[PDB]
């Protein structure tokens, strides 16, 4: 199964709050490639640890552009990216 | 320039209207391949005369199935399908 790419946990000291998402934001890309799920956003996310992404999010009907500063966590084999959201 | 496919003018006796859409309905797919803009739109319904297609529409923050039977306007190299939306 997959789910909508829909912001519905947000941690308040992690790097998707800082960037200004809220939840309900849908993510339709990032770095301009369409997310067809959450999961594509759970794979890119961890994929990208210490790295700056560019989002389109749509929210209550409009389209946004937001810069979010994916943070670092896990060790080892478990390093991953890390952006804050559920 | 190109825009998001987004409702803004419905034909009141027309295709849209009937498949119960709404303005500030925003088209994902068409048979299952997504619109990347409302041109996308335009294009596959002019080539689409008398067709059904299958809809996904994002509706205030819930994805809808909608079925759309598209109508046929114009005459000779103008026949085209037709949906009653701008
Ligand atoms: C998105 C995913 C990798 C995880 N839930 C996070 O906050 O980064
Ligand atoms: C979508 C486009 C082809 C046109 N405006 C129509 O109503 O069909
Ligand atoms: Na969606
Ligand atoms: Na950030
Ligand atoms: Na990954
Ligand atoms: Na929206
Ligand atoms: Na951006
Ligand atoms: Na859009
Ligand atoms: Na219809
Ligand atoms: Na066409
Ligand atoms: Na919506
Ligand atoms: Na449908």
């Amino acid at each position: 199964g997959s789910l909508p790419p829909v912001l519905a946990e947000l941690d308040p000291k992690g790097p998707a709050q800082a960037a200004g998402l809220k939840l309900g934001d849908r993510l339709q890309s990032i770095d301009g490639i369409a997310v067809d799920d959450w999961q594509q956003v759970v794979d890119s996310v961890r994929a990208r640890p210490g790295q700056r992404v560019q989002l389109k999010v749509l929210r209550d009907g409009e389209v946004l552009d937001v810069a979010l500063e994916l943070a670092v966590r896990g060790e080892g084999k478990a390093r991953s990216g890390y952006m804050g959201a559920g």
